[PDB]
């Protein structure tokens, strides 16, 4: 129902819009990495999402090191099983090749480029698919003029060979925190948006103010990864200052993904140890976190 009803997605004057024209709030879970807890990532799992939780996008977080898909890439097999349960589903899903201890996304590019080649190619011509190209660019090293901007000018032609506009959602600078340098420099491609990622644990007034100046620029923002929990994934669950982002996400049009779709004993995972990892869990299967969060997708 999400996927045809509302198709096509692009950005028009910096906000995600259906092919009507309408603007549209992507709301769901991303999974955790899929080297490490792709159990959870099926099309069982993603229904019970869809119906019990009401996701319309689903993340999938393939890291690209720690023993992801450049140590091991049969994890590429689980995105597309992932893109396939979504089509099924008829729900958004965003394929997420997920740097981040390779801190620079030019470290992988060749390898970014060929994935994206194939996966664009695959599914390009289906309207469920968002690629996010570099989850969490850091480091002092790592800016968007000299490291991020130009990865994205090598990557986003390759997947608008096969695909000409899904959306893309590009990494900022500071573990997409950096939003307001993306800003004043932004990407040609009319159908891109810059991630913007938070945790709860962090005081973020100011975060959110930053995330206004990029809107006021004309940037579109999606918030590809969020947590309830501090930076780290864990260190306690927030869910005052969470229910702050959430209320200022809705007033935005922000489109959001939670961390994580596991369960991983730390706090920003969604699911208690014991967790059935094709769905169906009761309230005491959830753990604070994931308790929280399907509240706040189904209110929506
Ligand atoms: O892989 C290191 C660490 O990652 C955390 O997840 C992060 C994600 O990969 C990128 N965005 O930030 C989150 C939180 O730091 C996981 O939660 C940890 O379990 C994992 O050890």
């Amino acid at each position: 129902s999400v996927v045809e009803e509302h198709g096509q997605l692009s950005i028009s004057n910096g906000e995600l819009v259906n092919e009507r024209g309408e603007q549209v709030q992507l709301k769901g879970m991303s999974s955790h990495g899929l080297q490490w807890y792709g159990q959870f990532v099926n099309y069982e799992s993603m229904k019970w999402l869809r119906d019990d939780w009401g996701i319309n996008v689903f993340r999938a977080a393939m890291y690209t090191s720690s023993g992801g898909y450049i140590d091991d890439p049969s994890v590429k097999e689980k995105v597309k099983e992932a893109v396939e349960a979504a089509i099924d589903l008829d729900i958004y899903v965003i394929i997420d090749w997920h740097i981040l201890s390779d801190n620079d996304p030019n470290i992988y590019k060749e390898e970014a480029k060929d994935f994206f080649d194939e996966m664009s190619e695959l599914y390009g011509d289906y309207p469920n698919v968002i690629y996010e190209i570099a989850n969490e660019p850091n480091g002092s090293d790592v800016t968007w003029g000299n490291q991020i901007k130009p990865y994205a000018e090598e990557v986003i032609p390759i997947i608008r060979n096969n695909d000409p506009n899904n959306i893309i959602i590009v990494g900022t600078g500071t573990w997409s925190q950096d939003v307001h340098h993306a800003a004043d420099n932004q990407l040609a491609d009319p159908n891109v948006m810059y991630a913007f990622h938070f945790y709860a644990g962090t005081h973020g007034q100011n975060l959110r103010d930053q995330v206004d100046y990029a809107l006021d620029q004309g940037a579109a923002i999606f918030v590809s990864e969020w947590g309830t929990s501090a930076a780290t994934g864990d260190g306690g669950v927030f869910l005052d200052e969470a229910q702050v982002w959430i209320d200022f996400m809705d007033e935005r049009n922000l489109s959001w993904a939670n961390w994580s779709l596991t369960h991983k004993d730390e706090s920003s995972a969604a699911l208690m140890p014991g967790a059935n990892p094709t769905g169906g869990w009761t309230e005491a299967e959830l753990s604070p976190s994931g308790t929280f969060v399907r509240e706040k997708i189904r209110e929506s």
